C-alpha cells in the first residue's frame, strides 16, 4: 500500500538480504526500498519522521530530502543536512510539513546525511494528477507500475574510503537482484502485466552511483515524463538513466503471452547477465512461471538521446538565445584531485551551523556565509545560466539542483545548444571531456538550494556548492516552526558541539 500525504515514517536498523547476502541497513518503513509516499498535486504532505536508529556504524542521526519537490516557502523542510537543517537525533521525531503546488510526476525520498541513503534509506514519492494530460495514453498507473533501480553494497557506507572509486555488489530492481560475485539464484522481481493493457511505468533511479542501461526484451517504451516534467511522446528501446533521474514510459503489453527479461546494466560493477545478475522478469498473466528465454539485441537501434526529448507544454527557455544570454551567467570550474572534488576551487565540507540558520540569524551576503567560498548568492527574479563543463574524474557526473527544475540548454555529447524547446528536468549528466552541459532557470524561490553531483560518494568528497537564492527575502519567505528551531540545539547538545 502507498502511504501519505499525511503519515508517520519510522527509520530503523534491520538485517536484509536483497541479493542473498545478509547485512544490516537503514530503512524507512521496514523495507528496501522504503514504502511509496503518494498524494495528488497541490496536496499538503506531513511526513512525521521518527528517528529510531541505534547502530552507529550507519549513523544514528538522520535527515530526509524530498527529491525534486520545490519547497517554495518551506526551505526548512528540504532535508540536506547542514544546508537547511541540523539532523534529527535518535529517539526524536520531526514533521516535514510542506505543500506541492504546481508539481505532478515521479519523485523519490532519501537520506541527505553523509552517504546514509546508500545504506538503505531510499523510496519512491509520487504526486498524481487527477487531470493528467497524459491520462488517455494508458490504462494502469499504481504502486505495481513503479520500477526502482538501485545499487547495493555488501560493505557499509561509512567504511567506503572518501574520494575512492567505490563499486557495488548487486543491481536491485524493485528491491531484488543477484550479486556480481559469489552469485546465488536468489529471487528476482516480477512485474506482471495483462495482454492488451497499457501501463504507465514510473522508472526511478534510486542509485548512489551507477547509471543504468535499462531495456525490456521484445518491448519498446514511450517516454511521457522526465524528472516530473511532462514530455511529448518519445518511443525508445533503451533508456540510459543516471542517478536520481526519473522517467515515465508507456509499456504496451502487445507481445505474445510469455516471460521477458527486464535489463538494467550499470556502468561499473558486473557486466552482462550471467546467473541472472542485472535482471528482473516481465510476466504476462497466463504465462508459465519460469525464467524468460529472451535475448537482448547486440545493439539498440532507438536509444534515448536527451536532445530528442521536448516538453509537452510550451515551456520555452528563459533569457536570450546565446551563451551568456542571462541576467546572471555562471560557469563553474568542476575539478577533482587527490581524493577530493571542488567547485570554483573549493571542496565542500558541511558547516557547523546550517546555511539557512546562518541566514535567519542575519548573515546576509554570501561572503559572510560558511563554508567560505562554498555559497554563491543569486539575485531575485532573474534568469540564471549555469555552464557545467565536464572533465573531472569519475564521470559522467549527474548534477542536481534543489528547489528548482531547469531547461537543459546543452546536453552531453552534443556541442549544439537549444534555446527553443529543450527538456526541463532536475538531474542532468554533464557528459564527457570537452562537453559544456548548461542549464537555465529563473529565481522565484528564496532560500539556500544545494547544487551537487548526485553520485553520493562524490558529494561526500566535496562536489557541491550552495546557491543562496534571494538572501534578503529568505527569512520573510520561509517562516520556520518551533520544531525546526529546536533541531540544532538538540543535535549540538547530543554531540557536544559549541555554537
Ligand atoms: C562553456 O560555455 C561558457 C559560456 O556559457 C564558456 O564561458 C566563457 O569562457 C571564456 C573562457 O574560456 C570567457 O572568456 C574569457 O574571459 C576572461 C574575462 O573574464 C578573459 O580574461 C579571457 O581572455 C577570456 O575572454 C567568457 O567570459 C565565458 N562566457 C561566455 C563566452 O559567455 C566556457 O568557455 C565554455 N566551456 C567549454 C569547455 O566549452
Ligand atoms: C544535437 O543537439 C541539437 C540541439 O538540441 C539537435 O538539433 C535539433 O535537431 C532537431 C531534430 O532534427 C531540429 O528540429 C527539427 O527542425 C526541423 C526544422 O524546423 C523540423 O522540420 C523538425 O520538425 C524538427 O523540429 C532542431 O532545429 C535542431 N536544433 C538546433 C538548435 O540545431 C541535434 O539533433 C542533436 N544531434 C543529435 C545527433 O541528436
Ligand atoms: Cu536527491
Ligand atoms: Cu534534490
Ligand atoms: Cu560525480
Ligand atoms: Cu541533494
Ligand atoms: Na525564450
Amino acid at each position: 500500500a502507498q502511504i501519505g500525504p499525511v503519515t508517520d515514517l519510522h527509520i530503523t536498523n534491520a538485517n536484509i538480504s536483497p541479493d542473498g547476502f545478509s547485512r544490516p541497513a537503514v530503512l524507512a518503513g521496514g523495507t528496501f526500498p522504503g514504502p511509496t509516499i503518494a498524494g495528488n498535486t497541490g496536496d499538503n504532505f506531513q511526513i512525521t519522521v521518527f528517528n529510531d536508529l541505534t547502530d552507529p556504524s550507519m549513523l544514528t542521526d538522520t535527515s530526509i530530502h524530498w527529491h525534486g519537490l520545490f519547497q517554495k516557502g518551506t526551505n526548512w523542510a528540504d532535508g540536506p543536512a547542514f544546508v537547511t537543517q541540523c539532523p534529527i537525533i535518535t529517539g526524536q521525531s520531526f514533521d516535514y510539513n510542506f505543500n506541492v503546488p504546481g508539481q505532478a510526476g515521479t519523485f523519490w525520498y532519501h537520506s541527505h546525511l553523509s552517504t546514509q541513503y546508500c545504506d538503505g534509506l531510499r523510496g519512491p514519492f509520487v504526486v498524481y494528477d487527477p487531470n493528467d494530460p497524459n491520462a488517455s495514453l494508458y490504462d494502469v498507473d499504481d504502486d505495481t507500475t513503479i520500477i526502482t533501480l538501485a545499487d547495493w553494497y555488501h560493505t557499509l557506507a561509512q567504511q567506503e574510503p572518501i574520494g575512492a572509486a567505490i563499486t557495488a555488489d548487486a543491481t536491485l530492481i524493485n528491491g531484488l537482484g543477484r550479486s556480481f560475485t559469489n552469485t546465488t539464484a536468489s529471487p528476482l522481481s516480477v512485474i506482471t502485466v495483462q495482454s492488451g493493457k497499457r501501463y504507465r511505468m514510473r522508472l526511478v533511479s534510486i542509485s548512489c552511483d551507477p547509471n543504468y542501461l535499462f531495456s525490456i526484451d521484445g518491448h519498446d517504451m514511450t517516454i511521457i515524463e522526465v524528472d516530473g516534467v511532462n514530455s511529448q511522446q518519445l518511443t525508445v528501446d533503451q533508456i540510459q538513466i543516471f542517478a536520481a533521474q526519473r522517467y515515465s514510459f508507456v509499456l504496451n503489453a502487445n507481445q505474445p503471452v510469455g516471460n521477458y527479461w527486464i535489463r538494467a546494466q550499470p556502468n561499473s560493477g558486473g557486466q552482462g547477465f550471467d546467473g541472472g545478475i542485472n535482471s528482473a522478469i516481465l510476466r504476462y498473466e497466463g504465462a508459465t512461471v519460469e525464467d524468460p528465454t529472451t535475448t537482448a539485441p547486440t545493439t539498440f537501434s532507438n536509444p534515448l538521446v536527451e536532445t530528442d526529448l521536448h516538453p509537452l507544454a510550451d515551456l520555452g527557455v528563459p533569457g536570450q538565445p546565446f551563451r551568456g544570454g542571462a541576467d546572471d551567467p555562471l560557469v563553474l570550474n568542476l575539478a577533482f584531485a587527490n581524493g577530493r572534488f571542488s567547485i570554483d576551487g573549493v571542496s565542500f565540507v558541511p558547516p557547523t551551523v546550517p546555511v539557512l540558520l546562518q541566514i535567519l540569524s542575519g548573515a546576509q551576503n554570501a561572503q559572510d556565509l560558511l563554508p567560505a567560498g562554498s555559497v554563491i548568492s543569486l539575485p531575485s527574479n532573474s534568469v540564471i545560466e549555469v555552464a557545467l563543463p565536464a572533465g573531472a574524474a569519475g564521470g559522467p557526473h549527474p548534477f542536481h539542483l534543489h528547489g528548482h527544475n531547469f531547461a537543459v540548454v546543452q546536453s552531453a555529447n552534443n556541442a549544439t545548444p537549444n534555446y527553443v524547446n529543450p527538456i526541463w528536468r532536475d538531474t542532468v549528466s554533464i557528459g564527457g571531456t570537452g562537453d559544456n552541459v548548461t542549464i537555465r532557470f529563473t529565481t522565484n524561490n528564496p532560500g539556500p538550494w544545494f547544487l551537487h553531483c548526485h553520485i553520493d560518494w562524490h558529494l561526500e568528497a566535496g562536489f557541491a556548492i550552495v546557491f543562496a537564492e534571494d538572501i534578503p527575502d529568505t527569512a520573510s519567505a520561509n517562516p520556520v516552526p518551533q520544531a525546526w528551531s529546536d533541531l540544532c540545539p538538540a543535535y549540538d547538545q547530543a554531540h557536544n558541539i559549541s555554537t
